């Protein structure tokens, strides 16, 4: 038995403003500043790459979810109380940008797929988080907006890329040129979110969707994600990586089992973790 | 100004490129195409102008294709045809690359050159009853690279092939559905809708608006997250006069009054 | 009973899948034949458009043929050759000089989707079913097939399709942009023929040049690319335009001759 520690350590671990819950085959990145409607702070951004790494290193985890817990919001934009710190100097502002880019890139490049489950406010950094995920499900009543234009800022290259790829140039320009807040219904219509469900059911829907993906070959799921990311970043049909990834399709432990299951006339029981 | 087949109206914070050949339903002529880069430049140089609109005025059409009366002249020789192509490309590229955003407000016929004009704009709103078509295939021509690129980016390969392979005329409803236009509004209200939409964009940071357009164009022409120009554009976000004000306004809990022009 | 064939009925050529007893499940010999059929259609001057459909099997293509699984995947080398063979077939369809329209009824799964996405245009009947299932076997969808899917439906929808391997309806396929037209059940072939008729009526020089321009732009051409510029300029110096220009001056219908 590992040492049970102290109340202060326990309280510190619960009050972390973002955390990773493990419930195999899921890991859940839970935004956990409910008293500020999950407005994104420095320490939240700083923690994300570590949480993503933890989920990816745990073999019981197949899929990662990202959601707002019981805050009643996904993320209500940036925390205005930190504005004075993050923008005090050019250096602090630059570091803020890097910290955010690292968090978003870590989510985007996660070996394991990431599903965002969105209720209530999903604004600014919230949209950026959501778009870094592979898949997005939102409850009715959720609200979306990207607002650097209301501040005199510009949305970064990565965030803009991810948005463009989902909604196209016209819709991206509308969103960013106006900074307007729009409904889940419009988000669905624009292609910003992939599924629209009944209010308060996004998390359950994400879990069931994740369950479906978890049931198939995880070798395939992860390879698929690499293939897609590869193609988005310039791979062609001739690219050696793309060819070898395809050929590894026939040489991996899941296909070995899939092939055996087809011959034995039984369900496949995939083992790749 | 009212005899001019195309003109620029200034009504701060808007500039409006108004097509004005109502007797040919704004069919595009050499002198219209030739004037466009100058009108765009004028709008971009005027600090009172934040947004540019393109529309068909009171002709009842956005643009009813090419002017048939000039066909003979433009295509008489290989040289004339080449010059026509260059002139049109210059007009469309000028619109596309406008530092300030451009919104097309479309009523009635939007055919051929009309679609090209519309796709060069950043944003498109059309009234119901507007009609769309791209018809070089009906003549033995090919739609240029730039025009094709812009169409592809909006509607995707399948839809682009449908449009160009058939040369068919389709409704505003279908155009909306395909992603060719961004907004579909009640017939006769496209201009008003474009003005209000432009109003919304005008109210925010114009530093941001213009930077956003550069970032997007950059990403479309090969920029990555690592590209130096993309990084410096982002960092200039924290160093510009609008952000200084935006930051203050967020802390004071008042509307931002942005000054960058 | 050839398992795949080319029917000529000017101005159409039709690539007809014809293994009804397996609901047109795709085999080695089907894949191997495709580049030749495409070449035949393209070389025949009476042919303007190519259709691809499942004939009277009641299905477009019901995935891969399970009976050849053992052979194709017996070794790394066989599997690699399979991949090359399939890629050649799909690339031949995609790069066809003449446009290709897929007419889809019933099952369109796996290789079926790959075939459909290689075509330029897709029309499906209601009741058609779609799915891409390499994930259910431990395989990965190839680069070319994935590219073509992405370009039509976007990253989110592509991930949904491939991560789940789920079977979805023609209605959802239409909604996702996977197919271009959705028609009444059992009418996809007739709809494809009429659509092909419309395209056949205009300049085939333009149709083919348009396709090259688009493919060019997708594979890295810019407005400055020499091939893009010369393709545009050839628009004014081909036999169809020469006729189109004459017809305009004479005030008569154009009768295009390029084939």
């Amino acid at each position: 038995g590992v040492d049970l520690g102290t109340e202060n350590l326990y309280f510190q671990s619960m009050t972390l403003p973002i955390r990773l819950d493990i419930a195999a085959p899921l890991a859940e990145i839970v935004l956990n500043k409910p008293e500020r409607r999950n407005a994104l702070s420095v320490d939240m951004w700083a923690a994300i790459p570590g949480l993503v790494a933890e989920a990816n290193a745990n073999p019981d985890v197949k899929l990662i979810l990202i959601h707002g817990g019981d805050a009643g919001a996904f993320a209500a934009g940036a925390d205005i109380s930190e504005f004075e710190t993050i923008y005090a100097t050019e250096d602090a502002a630059k570091a803020s940008g890097q910290r955010i880019a690292q968090a978003l890139d870590a989510i985007e490049n996660s070996e394991k797929p990431v599903i965002a489950a969105i209720e209530g406010a999903c604004v600014g950094g919230g949209v950026s988080l959501a778009m870094a995920a592979d898949l997005r499900v939102a409850g009715e009543g959720a609200k979306f907006g990207v607002t650097p234009g209301k501040l005199g800022l510009v949305y970064p290259a990565g965030d803009t890329r991810r948005l463009l790829a989902a909604v196209g140039p016209g819709a991206t320009k509308d969103i960013l040129f106006t900074g307007r807040i729009f409904t889940a219904g419009e988000a669905k219509s624009l292609g910003l979110i992939d599924r629209l469900v009944e209010k308060g059911t996004a998390l359950e829907a994400a879990r069931v969707w994740a369950g479906e993906i978890a049931a198939i070959s995880q070798w395939s799921v992860r390879a698929t994600k690499r293939m897609i990311r590869g193609l988005q970043t310039g791979w062609t049909d001739e690219t050696p990586e793309a060819q070898s990834l395809f050929l590894n399709g026939f040489a991996n432990e899941d296909f070995k089992e899939g092939y055996r299951a087809f011959l034995d006339k039984r369900p496949a029981k995939f083992t790749y973790r």
